């Protein structure tokens, strides 16, 4: 249980729920075929926001994960329970108007992921123990303009069967400045990119203890 509730750019937090479409309830999406897998949604309720956040292409945005909207600390319990081991992931989608695009459908491309490393540590654990900071590089080579950023943590502690994996995601609204447009990523859809049978979705992280993890979704776009 966690919420990507604010975004930091060039050292400046853009504000609670400002430019990030936040639910007030921190519960996960569990059906990967639901329209809610794109930018969260029913049976949660997601707020709108008229802020569109400017970011220079080639630089990083940092998603700031917190347990609830009311949370004002950054200790591990203020981010997400340590049982919630799994990957962190981020995607972009080029849109006409970042304040009105729903995010549902085709156009997403992956720009960051962090599953399990050589020492058996998970991406969510680096966020939980790293003050909730989830750093994400905006590619320099993409087209400028309006985008959605979908940042996600998947908790796998209850994922031995499907349904079981717990998908926590929120969409930020970006104005990307300075992109060269030299490369046009191949894209996937939400819902669509994930399936209940994926080896990183239906998985026991206990039996046997996991030594290598396949993050769901497409490969990471690189310039
Ligand atoms: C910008 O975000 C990228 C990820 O999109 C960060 O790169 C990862 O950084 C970690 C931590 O040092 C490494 O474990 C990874 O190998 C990096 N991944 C890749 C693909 O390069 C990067 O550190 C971030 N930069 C800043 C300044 O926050
Ligand atoms: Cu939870």
């Amino acid at each position: 249980h966690t919420i990507f509730s604010s975004l930091e750019v060039n050292g400046v937090n853009q504000g609670l729920g400002e430019g990030v479409r936040v639910p007030t309830y921190n519960g996960p999406i569990e059906d990967v075929t639901s329209a809610s897998i794109a930018c969260n949604g029913s049976p949660n309720t997601v707020a709108s926001t008229s802020k569109v956040i400017t970011v220079q292409a080639g630089t990083n945005v940092t998603a700031i994960w917190r347990y609830m909207l009311s949370t004002t600390g950054d200790s591990p319990a203020d981010v997400m329970d340590s049982s919630h081991k799994g990957p962190t992931i981020a995607y972009l989608k080029k849109v006409d108007n970042a304040a009105t695009a729903s995010g549902v459908g085709n156009g997403w491309f992956k720009i960051q992921q962090d599953g399990m490393d050589s020492s058996g540590v998970w991406g969510t654990e680096r966020v939980i123990n790293g003050k909730g900071r989830h750093s994400i590089k905006i590619p320099e080579c993409i087209a400028p303009g309006q985008y959605l950023l979908r940042a996600e943590m998947i908790a796998l502690h209850a994922a031995s069967n499907y349904p079981g994996a717990q998908f926590y995601m929120e969409c930020a609204q970006l104005n990307v400045v300075g992109g060269t447009g030299a490369k046009t990523p191949s894209t996937v859809s939400f819902p669509g990119a994930y399936s209940g049978s994926d080896p990183g979705v239906k998985i026991s992280i206990y039996w046997p203890p996991v030594t290598s993890y396949t993050v769901p979704g497409p490969s990471v776009f690189t310039c």
